[PDB]
């Protein structure tokens, strides 16, 4: 089997993207954040503390003639962002883009944190990172991806984020048709459940390539790119008025400035990252500070190739029994 899905940006600056998930008998579509930095697939719902639901669609089990309690399990998350939700969980019926998993759970939150009441346009999250990161309990659950796997035509799914455009979520094959050139394979570690990698370095603008190894975590739930701070200081020298500001929380440049590209390394291959993908805009409307989409990983514990790597690149998540990740220009 297959299944291809359109993944649409929430606003103007791609802050995250929205992938519709039909859930239930008769199917209730619901438009989730599809993240490989985390496990869970969770959604608004019937449970959902009233005062915590502020125009999102929500799940509503009692009506879907496949759902069933799954008993005693309970679910809390807590992301990177500060941000956090917790519940009880169904099993459900759940499809994306034609690709059906029978028995997928559902985690249904009764909690969110102020965040998610606060973003209207995404009823909750699918999890494709690997199910030893998944949070319910007391039996760990599998992701959508982790449930299909078997059914694949090939163990991989592929993410074609967009520059303030639509792009697509392909499950269990390659579109030969999205990338230019070749697919550049890079090993992959699970040891902390992500998606982990190490690109081979990095040039600002037209610079030289520096040669040097930057481990870090491919998540398309994470809007920013963040890196060590040698790094970014590194690409902000080359902005005329760029600063790291404490009081904004991270680099702010003037909004007269033209950015340059930023090249990450991928074996032996190169993406490039056009400027106009970092510049995420004024801090506040009005403002002629804008914000930078290339941020310090200092303090974060770990680097991020956030939205703004993966969407300049066609991505492979191949979970084959050793998984690894693919890269194309395109």
């Amino acid at each position: 089997s297959t299944g291809s899905a359109t993944t649409t940006p929430i606003d103007s600056l791609d802050d995250a993207y929205i992938t519709p998930v039909q859930i239930g008998t008769p199917a209730q579509t619901l438009n989730l954040d599809f993240d490989t930095g985390s496990s869970d697939l969770w959604v608004f719902s019937s449970e959902t503390t009233a005062s915590e639901v502020d125009g999102q669609t929500i799940y509503t089990p009692s009506k879907s003639t496949t759902a069933k309690l799954l008993s005693g399990a309970t679910w809390s998350i807590s992301y990177g962002d500060g941000s956090s939700s917790s519940g009880d969980v169904y099993t459900d019926t759940v499809s994306v883009g034609g690709l059906t998993v029978t028995g997928q759970a559902v985690e249904s939150a009764k909690k969110v944190s102020s965040s998610f009441t606060e973003d209207s346009t995404i009823d909750g999250l699918l999890g494709l990172a690997f199910s030893t990161l998944n949070t319910v309990s007391p039996t760990q659950q599998k992701t959508f991806f982790d449930n299909a796997k078997a059914s694949l035509d090939s163990p991989v799914f592929t993410a074609d984020l967009g520059y303030h455009a639509p792009g697509t979520y392909n499950f269990g094959f390659i579109d030969t048709t999205a990338y230019t050139g070749s697919i550049t394979y890079t090993a992959v570690s699970t040891k902390q459940g992500f998606w982990e990698w190490t690109s081979t370095g990095y040039a600002v603008g037209s610079g030289t390539f520096k040669s040097t190894s930057i481990d870090g975590i491919a998540d398309t739930g994470t809007t920013l790119l963040y890196l060590p701070a040698t790094v970014v200081s590194a690409y902000w020298a080359q902005v005329s008025g760029a600063k790291s500001s404490s009081s904004v929380g991270g680099y702010v440049f003037p909004c007269s400035a033209t950015l340059p590209s930023f090249t990450f390394g991928v074996g032996s291959a190169r993406i490039v990252i056009p400027g106009d993908y970092i510049d995420f805009g004024p801090i506040s409307t009005g403002s002629s500070s804008c914000f930078g989409g290339i941020q310090s990983s200092a303090g974060i514990g770990i680097n991020i190739f956030g939205d703004v790597a993966l969407k300049a690149a066609f991505v492979v998540f191949n979970g084959a029994t050793t998984p690894t990740l693919g890269f194309a220009s395109k």
